[PDB]
Parts: C-alpha cells; sequence; structure tokens
C-alpha cells in the first residue's frame, strides 16, 4: 500500500469519525480544510500511519482548531484552539459565499446604496471577497468577507458586466452584522451585456472549423497502478491531490538503465495571489489569495472528454471533504495523457550519409479549477528528455468596475463605462527537490561577458559563473533576463561519468513580481511575491510560502521567518520556491471572456544523464 495513494472516501469518513469521537466535531463545526499528510522522511521501511490536518471552524462563536488525527491508528495526534487574531483566520468556506448578499440585502445602507442607483436589490450579486488586514481595528480576531456588487438583469446574464462602483461593504460573516457600508458616490453601472452565448454578441458561428480526431488505438503508452502511481516513458511519480494546492507531484523519478533516479520529491504551487493595482478605496484593499485563502483545489471542475481533454485520457476522481467531514468526489477532476510534441532530435549528416529524426512526446497532469470570475488550468509536463515544465492557463472573465470619466491610470476599458482594474496573478511553486536522492545545493548561474585583451584578443569569448548558495541567508534571489540567470540544482556527491556533478537547471520566464510598494500590507503578506527564488532547509511544517493561515493575517509569516532561521543548504535536504506571474493590463480582447493566458517555468537535465537520455527512442511507426 503506497503511503502516497490518494485519499479513499473510507479516509475521509474515518477522520469524522476519529474527530466525533474525540469531541472535536460536534454540530457547531465546519470542516475549512481536510488533506492527507505527506509521509515522514524516512518512514518507508515501515508500518504506515496515514495521517490527516484538519482545520475546524465553529459557527457558534467559539475558537477554531487545527488537529491532526492517524486514521490508522484511530487517534488525535494534536489539537490545539487557534487564536485567530495572531495567526489568522481558517479559509473561506463555501458555504459563506451567499451569505455576503443575503446579510446585505437587509441592510439599510446597503438599500439606499442601490436605491440611489434604482438597482433591485433581487438582481444584486455581490461578490464574497477576502478582506485582508487593513485600518479597521474591529476586524481583528473576527471573520470579515468584503462585498463588490454586480448587477444580473436575469438570471443567466454574465453580471460582471455590470459592476456597481463607488460601493463596498465589509461584513461579519460569524455575527452575521454588516459592519460598514461605504458609498464614495455613483457610477453608471455599464448598459452592455457581456452574454457570449447570445447570437447578438457572438453572430453567427462558424461553421469553418473541421474535426481533429486524437487517438492511440493500443491505448496510452503510461500505466496507472495503485491508484495514482505513473510510469511513463523511464518517468516514475505518483499524483496527489489537496484540497489547498490541488494536483501535487509526488516522487518524480527517471529509470536511467536499471537505477530509478530521484530528481524532485514534491511539487506543487503552494501559494497563487492575485494583487489588484486600482488605488480606488472601492478596491485597493482586494488581493485574492485563490490558494491560501480559497481554496483551488476544492474548486476543481469536472472535466469532460473531448471538450476539456482531448485524447486517450485516463482520469483521476480526487475525493476531498464537505465542511461536515463527509467525503464529496470530484468526478473527473484530474486529466491524464500522453501527447506528441514535435521533433525530438534531427540531423542530416553529408559526410556520413545518415538522417536521422526522432518524434517528442510529453505527459500531461492538469486540473482546471474557478475561484469567482477566474478560472484556471495548472498543467504539470513530462518530456522524453527529462524536462519538466509548469504551465498556468489563465482565463475566465475579468474583474470589472466602472471605467471613469477622463479615464485612467491603472483601469483599462473594454466597453462603453466598463473597466478593468490592472492586476497581477502571482505563483509560487514549491519544489522540494531530490537530484539523485536528498543531499542538493543550488547555485545561481549567470552570463558572464569578458573583455577584449590578453587571453582574449579577438574580443570574443563568453562564459559563465556559478555561485553556491551556502545558507538560507543567501537563498533570496532575484531574476537577471539581461545575463542569463538561471539555478541549478545539483547532488555535489553524484557525479556523472565525466566527475561532473549531476544537476538540474531552472529556466524562468523573468516576469515581473510583485509591484506593489515594499511598504504595503500585499508586500507583507506575500512576501514570497517580491523574489524569484527562495531556497529553504526541507522541515515538513514548512508548507506554504505565506504560512497556514493566510486569511485576514497580518504580513511577516512565510518564507522570510523560514529564511531567517539561516541553516545550512549546501548539501543538504532543501526546497525551492519559485515565484512567476502575469502581470495583466486588460485588454478589449479580453472581453466578454478571455482568451488564455499562460506563465510557468522548466527544468532541464543538466549532466544528470551521461549523454542523451533517448537514444533508445525508435523511428516513428
Ligand atoms: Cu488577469
Ligand atoms: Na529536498
Amino acid at each position: 500500500a503506497s503511503p502516497f495513494r490518494l485519499a479513499s472516501a473510507g479516509e475521509i469518513s474515518e477522520v469524522q469519525g476519529i474527530l466525533r469521537t474525540a469531541g472535536l466535531l460536534g454540530p457547531e463545526k465546519r470542516i475549512a480544510y481536510l488533506g492527507v499528510l505527506d509521509p515522514a522522511r524516512g518512514a518507508g521501511s515501515e508500518a504506515e500511519d496515514r495521517r490527516f490536518r484538519v482545520f475546524i471552524h465553529d459557527v457558534s462563536g467559539a475558537r477554531p482548531q487545527e488537529v491532526t488525527v492517524s486514521v490508522t491508528n484511530g487517534t488525535v495526534i494534536s489539537a490545539v484552539e487557534l487564536d485567530t487574531a495572531a495567526t489568522g483566520e481558517l479559509p473561506v468556506l463555501e458555504e459563506e459565499f451567499e451569505v455576503v448578499e443575503q446579510l446585505l440585502a437587509t441592510d439599510e445602507r446597503w438599500l439606499k446604496a442601490l436605491a440611489a442607483r434604482n438597482l433591485d436589490v433581487s438582481k444584486v450579486r455581490v461578490a464574497p471577497l477576502s478582506a485582508g488586514v487593513f485600518e479597521y481595528a474591529e476586524e481583528r480576531g473576527r471573520r470579515i468577507l468584503r462585498g463588490l456588487a454586480f448587477v444580473q438583469d436575469f438570471p443567466e446574464d454574465s453580471a460582471w458586466a455590470h459592476p456597481v462602483d463607488g460601493l463596498v461593504a465589509y461584513v461579519d460573516v460569524v455575527s452575521k452584522e454588516v459592519t460598514r457600508v461605504i458609498d464614495t458616490g455613483v457610477f453608471p453601472v455599464p448598459a452592455e451585456h457581456g452574454n457570449y452565448t447570445d447570437p447578438e454578441l457572438t453572430g453567427p458561428l462558424r461553421t469553418t472549423q473541421k474535426p481533429i480526431s486524437i487517438t492511440q488505438p493500443e491505448g496510452p503508452s503510461f500505466t496507472v497502478t495503485g491508484g495514482n502511481h505513473i510510469e511513463w516513458e523511464k518517468w516514475s511519480l505518483d499524483v496527489g491531490f489537496d484540497v489547498r494546492e490541488g494536483v501535487v507531484l509526488h516522487n518524480i523519478a527517471f529509470r536511467d538503465g536499471d537505477r530509478l533516479r530521484p530528481i524532485i520529491n514534491r511539487a506543487s504551487i503552494a501559494e497563487m495571489v492575485v494583487p489588484y493595482g486600482d488605488p480606488s478605496p472601492i478596491r485597493s484593499w482586494q488581493n485574492y489569495f485563490d490558494t491560501g485563502e480559497y481554496l483551488v483545489g476544492q474548486y476543481a471542475n469536472s472535466l469532460e472528454l473531448g471538450c476539456d481533454c482531448l485524447g486517450d485520457i485516463t482520469y483521476l476522481s480526487p475525493v476531498i471533504s464537505d465542511a461536515f467531514g463527509n467525503p464529496r468526489e470530484i468526478r473527473n477532476g484530474i486529466c491524464m495523457h500522453e501527447e506528441d510534441w514535435g521533433i525530438l532530435a534531427k540531423h542530416s549528416d553529408l559526410w556520413s550519409g545518415i538522417n536521422y529524426t526522432r518524434r517528442n512526446r510529453r505527459m500531461v497532469i492538469s486540473f482546471f479549477t474557478t475561484i469567482g470570475n477566474y478560472d484556471y488550468g495548472f498543467y504539470w509536463y513530462l518530456y522524453l528528455d527529462g524536462t519538466i515544465e509548469f504551465e498556468a492557463k489563465a482565463t475566465g472573465v475579468v474583474f470589472t468596475s466602472a471605467f471613469p470619466e477622463g479615464g485612467s491610470d491603472n483601469i483599462s476599458q473594454l466597453a462603453p463605462g466598463l473597466g478593468a482594474p490592472f492586476h497581477q496573478h502571482i505563483f509560487s511553486a514549491r519544489l522540494d527537490m531530490a537530484i539523485d536522492g536528498f543531499t542538493n545545493r543550488v547555485e545561481e548561474e549567470d552570463v558572464v561577458r569578458q573583455t577584449m585583451g590578453p587571453g582574449n584578443e579577438r574580443g570574443n569569448a563568453f562564459s559563465r559563473k556559478r555561485t553556491v548558495l551556502t545558507r538560507e541567508s543567501e537563498a533570496v534571489r532575484e531574476a537577471d533576463a539581461r545575463t542569463g540567470r538561471t539555478w541549478i540544482i545539483s547532488n555535489p556527491e553524484s557525479k556523472n561519468r565525466l566527475n561532473e556533478p549531476v544537476g538540474y537547471k531552472l529556466h524562468a520566464h523573468n516576469q515581473p513580481t510583485l509591484l506593489a510598494d515594499p511598504g504595503s500590507s500585499i508586500a507583507r503578506r506575500a512576501a514570497f511575491a517580491t523574489k524569484d527564488l527562495w531556497v529553504t532547509r526541507y522541515a515538513d511544517d514548512e508548507r506554504y510560502p505565506t504560512g497556514d493561515f493566510v486569511n485576514q493575517h497580518s504580513g511577516g509569516a512565510g518564507l522570510p521567518s523560514y529564511i531567517a532561521q539561516d541553516r545550512d543548504i549546501d548539501g543538504q535536504d532543501i526546497v525551492v520556491w519559485h515565484t512567476f506571474g502575469l502581470t495583466h493590463f486588460p485588454r478589449v480582447e479580453d472581453w466578454p471572456i478571455m482568451p488564455v493566458d499562460t506563465v510557468g517555468f522548466k527544468l532541464r537535465p543538466e549532466g544528470f544523464f551521461d549523454r542523451s537520455p533517448v537514444l533508445d527512442v525508435p523511428a516513428n511507426p
């Protein structure tokens, strides 16, 4: 029984039973997060202990708890009451998404704002938005959501077309109180609709697309065993799923001859945040931590064959817990397939007369999630040649506002009266490395330009410089695209046949990092997003760059606190945290539903193998 298997329905029910028997899950309790924990280092042999961690909210105002249970042993390992003003509020609950609109609908100040604008309260949707930490002292220790209004002209209307600017409200979702209603002035509510299935807006659908059929007549080249263990074209790994992170990859390894060589022990997107750059007080507080506050795995879509996932698809249907501890399956939530990837290697040699061509392929593991207006696909790719890549596909409907009279330095115009505030989508990939095993180190590699002179008389030479990051105090790094900066993770105790350390090189896209002022709340709460690359010493409790309880947690925790331990990372069990994001100045083409745009990173073997690992690929049939 692989200790990396997906949680089963019965395991979640067992958690529920253990919590109930221990007095921790009475009728006032709600599970805000539940997930299996990874096996401890060295546990492999033997005796598994499947532990689950749970964040338990209390709707009656009692303090929430963080609990770890052993489903194997039927026990509570630890249970701690949380002081949310200190360590953060629990993630937003799916049940709280309707509460903001419902509380506002009977509030006299909200009704007064809507009546001034001649808006029928029954048609006003309220986006349930994370609050962050600003100047409102009454919010400390309370579970707050903020609400922005959007008009639905009819039940199938896209409300995003009709933002109600100049108005925001704040709500206490436990006491069921509206704390503040701020109305700074009326703005026209944009009139056009954004209904991308309405023939009046789409026009006649094109009839020019002829079918494309992708099939595998002998089925796929990968196998799935033990529920979630993949073997494909020398790669071995396990596909996990966590309600916060989504798809997680474990034990990524490559079979090089007769040895199973580890590469990455755990790969995940450990945080993703959407900071907004509109200084209007209506939105200047808006920073949506899709992963840490909302939990991206929870909202994973069920992916339909042909439409969402094309080709010969193998699905996983991961199980999560509902708010009461009952298991719920996400049907078809994870898509797995292999696909052709063009030319792998080709050479036509005049002298030998040999013409050689081989094709590449990649294995794809993906899920797609929806967070309000946003929809994101998360894709991991494994290539025949050893490259590993992650790509995010961002789509959905842009978050809208009014477009001010006279224009805006911080908002794009989409349609008459309709704006879209500038924002970024910034990800953190947590890569618990295991290059040839756990003894690893990181070097920053820059290209080196050389001056024409002695030893370089024609002025053509160039070189490279590698700097070992020896301790966490030295391991907070920025991009330098101009100098071709990359980061190499190597195993200083494992040499290839040329007597050089085996490694993998991280190639970033070098997109802008967090733009907010360094003194802002978001720069403190999302400090990870201010730098491209961080290296920490592995510690089982250091899971997220933002810490455990992101919602309404005041800055500081996460990676800057972890790094302060100044641990040795020079030939040790280490974790690379790569920040990468999209800076989005919305364009007209993004309206009324946005075409996908992408961001990501890749790692390529760098002296990991003794020669090309794809010499045994056969000629295409
Ligand atoms: Cu965007
Ligand atoms: Na590691």
